[PDB]
């Protein structure tokens, strides 16, 4: 679909066997969720945004399905204040700022 | 234009008289941009994001060149990492998701 900027770009994803609302995040790298239960084994990363930096934990060759779209890939889990969705996720759901 | 996400959606900004770089946001509400000399009258708000809150100076009614396309809208300055574009002026500017 074609997303408009006027609300937040929030939609549904499915991941670890659980429905989550996230935000399409264009200046985020990475993708970064909040704290959830997932199954695989994990490394500790830190990461830094606006007002400083949170430790989070990094899955790799995770199964997420974003507004319908799967895409495999990593996702980091920790306190981040909303679920976003970052480019790593978003190229492969083929989204673009585009025409 | 187009811009796909496979690298940081980074754009040449006018403001102020000044030439900057700064990152098409759609996961940010409001425009930050990193210390820099704006004119005029603003005043304190506090913003957070992944790390905890940061000190920004309110500026309303600031003219914006975003990648050619002209903007008016508030621009909050302070110690961002990256100079970012929000939705309050991604809007002005027809900027969409697609995918
Ligand atoms: C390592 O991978 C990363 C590295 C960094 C990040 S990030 O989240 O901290 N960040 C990077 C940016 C600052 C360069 C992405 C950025 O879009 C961030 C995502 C976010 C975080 C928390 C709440 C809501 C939205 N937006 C942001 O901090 O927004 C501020 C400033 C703009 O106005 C408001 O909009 C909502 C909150 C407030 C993610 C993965």
């Amino acid at each position: 679909p074609q997303i408009t900027l006027w609300q937040r770009p929030l939609v549904t994803i499915k991941i670890g066997g659980q429905l989550k609302e996230a935000l399409l995040n264009t200046g985020a790298d990475d993708t970064v969720l909040e704290e959830m239960s997932l199954p695989g084994r994990w490394k500790p990363k830190m990461i830094g945004g606006i007002g400083g930096f949170i430790k989070v934990r990094q899955y790799d060759q995770i199964l997420i399905e974003i507004c319908g779209h799967k895409a495999i890939g990593t996702v980091l889990v920790g306190p981040t204040p909303v679920n976003i969705i970052g480019r790593n996720l978003l190229t492969q759901i083929g989204c673009t700022l585009n025409f």
